[PDB]
């Protein structure tokens, strides 16, 4: 069996590898990839994703979030709380500001640190989640948003014909933002592009041990866990490396940098943080492997994980047993 101790792997495809997206997924997979949950795709130097940077301070962030913490340094929840819309340069200036920048530090383990000790007590914005793309449209390769539909790998691998449309989303971040512990809707796999600024550190627990991951934190969050029998849906739980290595939970962790793509995995529980202003893209895709995680995905039926308009056709055709529930949620 490949990468047997499920360590997060890094490649570095050539531009003739870098053309077949779907080829490449299916030969990281081949050398045991996603036993880690996570990847890192470092592209051919011959690669870019646009020509400059120099023009996005006018994209707009309609709803800059707070990441407002609670709990203990190593165990906590977050919840948004919406501010008022902000240029991207607003918000770029906002992220240097005194109150918001990246203290001094050594590497990036000095900043891990402080990022740990220290997170709970900040309440830093985070531009997440806005539709958009910041690939040129004569970016031919590893363009988010030129790739296979979830819908078309659905109908291709099972035949059926469903609703919805995949696009990606643009985050905006600054430092001790944060992403809560998560794996993606209906388990599908993300591809996130760091497209400038500063890094983002992951951490990632491997698919085959998540139920391990789950099994604390309800331990850890136990009123959520009462109130929803999936609920990291949610995506507000926080818990740190060390909370982690102390109740034996394996885990693996990776800085992600500038011009790099990281690649989730099904049932990937991924979180982490932003070490400073920062622009990342994101979108979920599927393969033919990731039939069955979605057959067997978790939902959040209390309500609060209220996703997405395309996610409805992925649960009436895979899980049509829990459809019925589960969109009760919904409405
Ligand atoms: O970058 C972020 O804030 C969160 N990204 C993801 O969880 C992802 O790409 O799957
Ligand atoms: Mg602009
Ligand atoms: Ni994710
Ligand atoms: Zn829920």
């Amino acid at each position: 069996a490949q990468n047997p101790n499920c360590n997060i792997m890094i490649f570095h495809p050539t531009k003739e590898e870098f053309n077949d997206f779907d080829k490449y997924i299916a030969y990281m997979e081949s050398q045991g990839a996603h036993r880690a949950g996570l990847a890192k795709i470092i592209p051919p130097k011959e690669w870019k994703a646009r020509e400059t940077y120099d023009n996005i301070s006018e994209i707009l962030i309609a709803t800059p979030l707070q990441q407002v913490a609670s709990g203990r340094a190593g165990v906590f929840t977050q919840y948004h709380k919406k501010k008022k819309a902000m240029t991207v340069g607003e918000y770029r200036h906002l992220a240097n500001s005194k109150k918001y920048q990246t203290p001094p530090h050594q590497n990036f383990e000095d900043l891990e640190r402080k990022y740990w000790k220290n997170r709970i007590y900040n309440s830093p914005i985070y531009g997440a989640d806005i539709s958009g793309s910041l690939f040129d449209e004569n970016t031919k390769q590893w363009n988010l948003g030129h790739l296979g539909t979830i819908q078309d790998l659905l109908e291709k691998e099972c035949g059926v014909v469903i609703e919805g449309v995949n696009t990606p989303y643009l985050y905006f971040g600054m430092w001790k933002t944060t992403f809560a512990w998560h794996t993606e809707d209906m388990d599908l796999y993300s591809i996130n592009y760091l497209h400038l600024g500063e890094p983002k550190t992951w951490y990632v627990v491997p698919p085959e041990h998540g139920q391990r991951l789950e099994r604390l934190a309800r331990e850890l969050f136990p009123g959520s866990s009462r109130g929803c029998g999936a609920f990291l849906r949610h995506k507000v739980a926080l818990i740190s490396p060390t909370v982690l290595k102390e109740n034996g939970i394996p885990f693996n962790r990776i800085t992600q940098e500038a011009g790099e793509f990281m690649v989730t995995f099904p049932y990937g529980y991924h979180a982490g943080f932003n070490h400073g202003f920062n622009c990342a893209e994101a979108i979920n895709f599927a393969t033919p492997r990731w039939i069955d995680y979605g057959k067997m995905a978790s939902q959040c039926s209390c309500g609060e994980a209220r996703v997405t308009f395309s996610m409805d056709a992925f649960v009436r055709i895979l899980q049509p047993e829990r459809y019925d529930l589960w969109k009760r949620g919904q409405d």
